[PDB]
């Protein structure tokens, strides 16, 4: 059975290359985890098909009808064999789906336009004039809806709230309305994308403050899928042997543009 | 059944208290890993006992006889139920025994007395004058005599035939080793373990360079066992609740003296 792995296209894990469009299949993609899922399948021992994540999501369960959406939803539902993607590690979605040990680390961060005035959450917590939120169905929006720390629990009663609408649907979004807003928005989105995004043209945003949390993405597998252990050898593997390592140089710090 | 905990001695996680002589059972004893236990056997439910691992190693095979010493063959062997421990995870050691999620991360760090002329692993491998090596029987030895890598390669080929042995049996003698060798000797250690001694009086060391690598400490239990699942999900519980955070804070930057 070729392997049908559910990813999402978001940067620099999984990308169109710049002529998708005369491109086919597999071909039609680059990143970090494109890289990646190649290096599983070769370890592995299987052929597969990347498919972008039908819904464009994550992973979040809806409140009332307690159905699953994004890439977990694909992997609860049958829809695909193998999530291959910058998706966190989180205890409601290990209750549901199985995970690698994880293959890369990061923690949530702020993300603002240079030479606006906030240097931590707490700044963005203790005033209005700059708006702020966060992507909808993923780790870091969860993150705060559940938090019972003062400051992230202030600051999700004000986003849960926050006129026009303070959440975005892709990080990309996020990211623009960053660029755009005139240091009146600041994103809060994974260390991770936001040192990429950090090196990249225009140069016009950066990271401020720690990461208010700790955490990692791992390979997800349907629950109790015979591929879990084959892939948990293979990320561990290709941690120690330093491909991992290798793979976030080639997609991060030689994509710098700054 | 009461729980057999194996679990090491290395600051900060599992430390004699002042008045150990004069305590009983797990009183004896304090430190992240002492509280971490405590946690986890009030999320899963259960009675424990802490047993400090009766040869002091971490774990590794025997090239020869192919017998695991350690906490790791402590838990192969049956002789204890779950290792609550900084105990890295790594490939050779999943293959014999299951491990939680990661509850800490860190790297492979250089650790130098103040004023030694070394700010990398390069440094270190491109002269003779300051001696360097690492802890028995870990996964940071293992490391280097993996490492395909050129620079970490030349650093084994040096290690691993240099006199007087560069290896030490506890992280507490590399540490006293460096102190005391006015400079002559560096000390190749986990970063969280370095991190900790800098901060710590005479406040004489320091950590130099980057992480060399990027791994995590798992709670590790014999492969197959029922506690595995409920211990994982303490863990991920424990991590977006804050309260890992929480103990690194109360055991590294509260235990702060520099
Ligand atoms: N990695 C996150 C998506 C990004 C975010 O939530 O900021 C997740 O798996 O849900
Ligand atoms: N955490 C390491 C021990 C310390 C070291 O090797 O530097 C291990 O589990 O083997």
């Amino acid at each position: 059975k070729t392997v049908v792995v559910t990813t999402i296209l978001e940067s620099p894990y999984v990308m169109m290359k710049k002529n998708h469009e005369m491109l086919e299949g597999n071909e039609r993609y680059e990143g970090y985890c494109v890289d990646l899922a190649a290096e599983i399948a070769k370890h592995c021992g299987f052929k597969y098909k990347l498919t972008i994540v039908g819904d464009g999501k994550y992973g979040a369960r809806d409140a009332d009808t307690k159905i699953w959406n994004g890439m977990v939803g694909e992997l609860v539902y049958g829809k695909a064999d193998i999530a291959i993607a910058p998706l966190t590690i989180t205890l409601v979605r290990e209750e549901v789906i199985d995970f690698s040990k994880p293959f890369m680390s990061l923690g949530i961060s702020i993300m603002i336009k240079k030479g606006t005035p906030i240097e931590s959450a707490e700044d963005l917590s203790k005033q209005t004039e700059i708006a702020y939120g966060t992507l909808d169905s993923g780790s870091t929006k969860e993150f705060f809806r559940r938090s019972k720390i003062a400051v992230f629990d202030k600051m999700w009663t004000y986003m849960r709230s926050a006129e026009p609408s303070v959440f975005v649907r892709t990080a990309a979004e996020g990211v623009a309305r960053v660029r755009k807003s005139k240091g009146k928005y600041a994103y809060l989105l994974e260390s991770t994308m936001n040192e990429y995004i950090e090196q990249r043209k225009p140069c016009d945003t950066m990271k401020v403050g720690g990461n208010l949390d700790s955490k990692g993405y791992g390979i997800a597998t349907p629950k109790g899928s015979s591929l879990g252990n084959a892939v948990n050898l293979a990320v561990l593997k290709l941690n120690e042997q330093g491909l991992l390592d290798k793979l976030k140089n080639k997609w991060w710090y030689d994509k710098g543009e700054c």
